[PDB]
């Protein structure tokens, strides 16, 4: 119970996930995917601690929290990937150890399309000159919006709306602080939210390559983390 103007941006700042490290040698196909799996899993753990820290997230329903974390993990992952690779054209800084060149993608099939997508999206964010604050704000919006929107017992859908609300407000706020004119303050918001669907787009393709292995996805797998230990 809070959600203020900057007390949120600063909060979203101090809630950020830790940098994550993976073992490694070198590399080929599974070499790239043995790591990426051990990468996104370590991260998915911190992603939960993260959501947990967004003021009011735990006040929601448990099934809703899991509902939400299940839909965004992929784009939230890629949102942080892009942000880490924003000042590096052609590269995709997956982690302090996992840095991949564009070309290095083709060496494994299907993957190369995504790099083009990420790099393309990353370049757009770069060109817009996305700020650390706007980035913090867009990341949580992705988590608060990615859901299956009732079949009633609504007090969650209320609090959730109030939460997506505060974030969205902080974001128009950040843009306003920028000082530009209302025609531009609006265009900024519009340009940044239109990219979220490109992050969605890239999120769908990726998840499609993922499942294209032999499985069919972290549900309970990280269900008992919201459960008790809260770690
Ligand atoms: O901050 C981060 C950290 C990590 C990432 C990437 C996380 N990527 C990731 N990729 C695969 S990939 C087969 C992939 C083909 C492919 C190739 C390229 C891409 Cl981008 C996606 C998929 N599989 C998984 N997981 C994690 C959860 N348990 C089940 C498997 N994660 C992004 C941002």
């Amino acid at each position: 119970d809070a959600l203020s103007p900057e007390q949120l941006v600063l909060t979203l700042l101090e809630a950020e996930p830790p940098h994550v490290l993976i073992s490694r040698p070198s590399f080929t196909e599974a070499s790239m995917m043995m790591s990426l799996t051990k990468l996104a899993d370590k991260e998915l753990v911190h992603m939960i601690s993260w959501a947990k820290k967004i003021p009011g997230f735990v006040e929601l329903s448990l099934f809703d929290q899991v509902r939400l974390l299940e839909s965004c993990w992929m784009e939230v992952l890629m949102m942080g990937l892009m942000w880490r690779s924003i000042d590096h054209p052609g590269k995709l800084i997956f982690a302090p150890d996992l840095v991949l060149d564009r070309d290095e993608g083709k060496c494994v099939e299907g993957i190369l399309e995504i790099f083009d997508m990420l790099l393309a999206t990353t370049s757009r964010f770069r060109e817009l000159k996305l700020q650390h604050k706007e980035y913090l704000c867009v990341k949580a919006m992705i988590l608060l919006n990615s859901s299956m929107y009732a079949t009633q017992d609504a007090d969650s859908s209320r609090k959730l709306a109030h939460l997506l609300n505060a974030v969205t407000d902080a974001l128009v706020w950040v843009i306003a602080k920028s000082g530009i004119s209302s025609q531009q303050q609006s265009m900024r918001l519009a340009n940044l939210l239109m990219l979220l669907s490109h992050v969605r787009h890239a999120s769908n393709k990726g998840m499609e390559h993922l499942l294209n292995m032999k499985c069919k996805p972290v549900y309970d797998l990280l269900l008992e983390m919201l459960n008790a230990h809260v770690l």
